[PDB]
DNA sequence: CATGTCAAGGCCGATTATTTTTTCCCCAAAATCGCCGGTTTAAAATTCCCCAGAAGG
DNA sequence: CCTTCTGGGGAATTTTAAACCGGCGATTTTGGGGAAAAAATAATCGGCCTTGACA
DNA sequence: CATGTCAAGGCCGATTATTTTTTCCCCAAAATCGCCGGTTTAAAATTCCCCAGAAGG
DNA sequence: CCTTCTGGGGAATTTTAAACCGGCGATTTTGGGGAAAAAATAATCGGCCTTGACA
């Protein structure tokens, strides 16, 4: 099959009026081919034909069943399996036929969705790994909060993912935004959800009362479907692939301060690809309504019996309580920072006098 | 030879009643020349001399080989070579014998032929300069087609010199001139040929399809632009590209294609009127930008910064996004055209399209 | 610069004896270029020149320090970092310069080694994942043993990686091979090693006495360097990428039997790439010396006080012991399979009479 | 014209003492023709007639354009065209005027020229059949070079028709013939040109370097093999390829290159003796298979099934593994040659090389 | 002594089978080209009258 | 002193050569059908090289 | 209501700067080609003697 | 009856035409140097599209 140059030359020659024989002689082409290409508006082209039958055709349904349902993409395993079924072919066929399927595996169809301003705050955790601070190992964890409409990323590094730490980071994110969105999206975790009841979302009483105090509602997604919170997950693959990779830190406060400056610099004002607008100039389009702060900092610790005069001794210091506690046993809760609380039957004692009779 | 009139007179005198021998004695010519020319059926014209043998006939095949394949026309190199091969002649013979072939070879370079009606259309490009459209700089380009015979010029401003703009401007030129010419010749450029090797050219696929659809043949082989720029663009007021093209076409119709040449004294209009352009097809070629685009598994496929969302039926596949020069986008999936999605000519954020599809589906 | 075709044509024409001017006219090339190419044994070529200076050159040492020591390969992070240092360039330079480094990162140089016959048996574990058998979840684990010289892979699926299970699988592999190699290579695990002592390999007393009983020596590799046992690790990436992917099983014995048949079919006789010889025809070139089998199947369970007559009751059945145990408390060890043992002060009682007085 | 002898006699008679008027009266020729031819310095030869005007001179440029660019030589198409353009003549004029150009164009196809000494070497390939070497089948191929002038044939058996075998066999042919010819012409094949487009050819890089190192030029343009196979290979006993090549060269030296042609009556040996081959360079080209190979980070890089181990200095890089046809392997890393690793011609397992390096390093 | 290894997938090349395209051969019909002879046109040559110079009555 | 002859120039006609036109014979070209060969595309089989994954 | 998303890397194209190659113009020198005239060679034509046929003394 | 003239054939020489050789004049070609333009390679900057990763 001659190429486009020869066809254009032939058309030129005939339009010039030359004899077919002279065209054939000069172009080194037969006269009949010249004739064919005279009256042919279609120039030479690859002209792909229809795929014909193949040795693998009768086995293709089984190959598809193995590939999709079972999930097999090893060329030789399927070759061995179908050799027992009468396959009289080689392995390159199987590799070539399977290449598209293995290239397009574990990929479903997904529905893109955007929510309304101030009505979806995605929140997620991440165990970054193991780091050494002051010679002591710690399992550091990112906590990330992304506002759905504005994509206003906020992140904080913590040492534990306890309920108290979760609530503290959530409040920090809220005051960072300036308001509490009505719906907060989370993942299936013990703190957020006690469990499941026949596919019914369940939330812990503590978290429910916390949210009622702060006027938001959890909206945990489908179990085992963590793709739902794509915003926060990709905000976590941005922090990790832009900030942590190459970060030098010595103190946790230093790292958090580095992260917040990095956020305000590039993470909160870089024009988002999908929205095309900087997050900071859409962070003011979300309804806000803040509230004061509260916490439940407590640790189950030693007890002390209160004398009949209302005085009890702790670490050599004298503490006086109301006469109602005289003769009863109380729980003294001292944290590593020196904060001291007193409890009785699980209720915090709000009135305490510290008489420094050392 | 001898006078023909003498031969005819001798024949008549023999037929007059005079003995041949007496004729020979009187005329001082033998009786047998008289006898030979008496039976002459026709007058003795130029003697038939048969291929007088020369002094280089044996080497004629060698010299022809040299000239026609080796290409050597000097009369000294080959003179020495034939001397080595046993040549007993001189130089004038070789010079005279090669002179026809020498002039034939020279004529290959004296290309001073005239283009005949409808034969070829010469096309030229140009960077007009730098202009600002909607606050963005752009290197606008002039595109000038020129009929070889009528000399008329069709000029237009286009942002890009890409293949699609080339095809659209060729269509416009054919419409303006009322038909198509046999051959269309350009300057060596990527949109036409994918390189050349000094005598042969590798034509493009889409360009060749276009050319054979409009019945012309491309030709990239090895001023009007500068005149247009010096006489129209300089000192011209315009704020729109469409208005500028309108003004250029008006100027062309008034005082460019109707400007008589000093030598010929005829305006281009009459020359075009006496021109032969083959008809133009009933419909026009689809010069829409042809671009294959993979559609992500979420349906979001991006084209020139605009991310369109499709349905799950065609997610994960590659589709041909034909973009018409006007701005309309047509998506074809394995030949089966898909519903024309919203094509409002206002670049909008992808989240807006997410919302649009989310509300439309439900 | 003309191409090879033009240069060859020019050489042809001059060898033919043509004038320089005629060559120039016919080829459409200037006479001086023709002259240059007449006497030039070097034909036209790409002729790559030397790379010149670049805006990024003064910053390249810092980029290399970030890439290798810190380990940063994000284009924009380094762009931002070096923009503050006076970089007046774009980002494509940085991406292009960094592409080779990111393509060749986390790759050291490694020394290939082969050991002598019957002197290295690599052994490793793997937690395959979570599977459901009879409606009950189980954390299945591969145990793989590869003989260094023969590459004679053996594998067994287990439900736990306890010390007893480890020893049982090791013995099964040994009897599969027919002999105990002198050196057995393991990984840093609690069962194999109690701990570390200033970079000194330490082994548990139980495992040490076990190996002495079976006449082999542990040869645990460098800590944190699990690359040392490449043979077993790739034997584990062969089982997973050839057998488990697409395996249907309902009972653990069925799965182990499937695996052993698959081994004997393709895993033990497929010609190894490096050695070029089937493992089965080099499995007979390794020294062997087996020994009988032993185990420590015990479970800490309930106790029973022995009466003064030597009889004690368990689950309604009467058991008689030697008079030495009269009046003492013993430990009855009953497994789920009904195996019953008796212990006293940690020592198993070997003499017991079961009087079925039900 | 009139007789020159008459003019000379008249001049002498006037110089003899006879009045011009009396001469005119006697000869029946005017006195003034006599006067004109009396002062003749040289005899009156062919009259100088100046470019007799024809009936198609205005159209001569058009006809030349048609013939030399359009290529149309028919005397009917152009006859009608010139009739349209106002042609008042006939057909014989056009036929005769084109006959020179027609025969010149025809001569482009009557390629019946003789190859002169040393000019071109015609090379041909062949699949000899199927043979078994060391228990493995192989499609051996014959390679036959042929001098255009001397007609001698150099034939050799090679397993592969790859480029390196081609270069080695060309070197052997040049050594056998004692020099190199100007041009070497092959059949269209991948090892020489990367495709052609009917008039132009894209030569290879290594092949061109080789050709310009041995001072010849390739030429792929558009029997001896079959004779060799029918007269030597049929009914031949051999168990080695080297022995077969030795026997073929012996046969060529005895009764193939010394077999007189019936027509010429001369053996090829004398024709070669009277041949001009340009000298051969002092050294030979390196036709070692050029293959770039990435070296894994463990130093194990594989070539044709053999996995060699290198040192950490060159681990992770790509090296050029030049394989000489003999079997030796030379590794070059960015120009700096590396120590020639063990190259025993016995394919050995990779574990053996692991052991070798492990014991050598320590 | 401590030392990383093995396999799978993809790509390239070669071989075989089917389909499409190109090339070659024979018979019949048509068209064009070349050579020779005759005629026509253009160019060249020759001859016929007046002015000037030289020679002879 | 004068007359005649000769030489040169101009115009017209004739002759010769070249070119042009028509007819005949030979050769070449074009169209259609059949068979064989070559080229292009798709399918099939085996081997080699490099990279990746569990660590 | 429940619905996956965002960024980074690589590639392509365009623009700018530096280096290499190619092309063009002017002056001086050298070589080759073409035309005209003269000479030589080959081919063609013509003329000069013997045999045959026809006509006239 | 016979003699003379005419026609045809063969050979040699001469004439004409074509071709060949040498010299002169004109034109074309080649080599070197300088300047300008174009092409190729390397470097630089911005944008777009697709894929991958934490889930
Ligand atoms: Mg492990
Ligand atoms: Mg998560």
């Amino acid at each position: 099959m001659i190429t486009r140059g020869e066809f254009f030359m032939i058309k030129e020659m005939y339009e010039r009026g030359m004899s077919i024989s002279d065209i054939a002689r000069e172009l080194g082409i037969d006269r009949k081919t010249v004739r064919k290409y005279i009256h042919s508006p279609n120039p030479p082209s690859k002209s792909k034909r229809k795929q014909r039958k193949s040795k693998l055709d009768p086995f293709k349904p089984y190959l598809q069943k193995r590939m999709l349902e079972d999930g097999v993409f090893n060329s030789e395993k399927l070759f061995f399996e179908i050799r027992q079924q009468g396959y009289t072919g080689g392995k390159t066929i199987l590799k070539d036929y399977m290449k598209p399927f293995r290239e397009t595996a574990k990929k479903k169809y997904t529905v893109r969705y955007e929510t309304l301003p101030g009505e979806q705050m995605q929140v997620d955790w991440k165990e970054v790994g193991e780091v050494v601070i002051e010679g002591k190992k710690v399992k550091l964890s990112l906590f990330v909060a992304t506002l759905g409409y504005s994509r206003m990323k906020y992140a904080v590094f913590t040492t534990s993912q306890d309920q108290e730490h979760l609530m503290e980071c959530l409040i920090q994110s809220f005051k960072y935004f300036g308001g509490v969105p009505k719906k907060v999206l989370f993942d299936n975790m013990k703190t957020v959800t006690d469990g499941r009841e026949q596919g019914v979302v369940k939330w812990n009483q503590r978290f429910s009362e916390f949210a009622s105090y702060y006027g938001f509602i959890p909206k945990v997604c489908r179990p085992y479907r963590a793709q739902t919170k794509g915003k926060v997950e990709r905000a976590i693959q941005y922090i990790m692939d832009h900030f942590y990779v190459g970060t030098a830190f010595e103190s946790i406060e230093e790292l958090n301060f580095l992260l917040h400056r990095w956020l305000d610099q590039v993470a909160n004002r870089k024009p988002n690809a999908t929205t095309g607008i900087s997050p900071q100039e859409r962070w003011a389009e979300e309804s806000l309504k803040p509230l004061p702060l509260k916490d439940y900092d407590t640790s189950y610790l030693s007890y002390r019996k209160v004398h009949w005069d209302g005085s009890f001794s702790y670490k050599g210091e004298q503490w006086l309580l109301s006469a109602e506690y005289a003769g009863k046993e109380i729980l003294v809760k001292e944290r590593l920072n020196g904060d001291i609380r007193l409890y009785f039957r699980g209720e915090e004692i709000s009135h305490v006098d510290q008489q420094k009779k050392v």
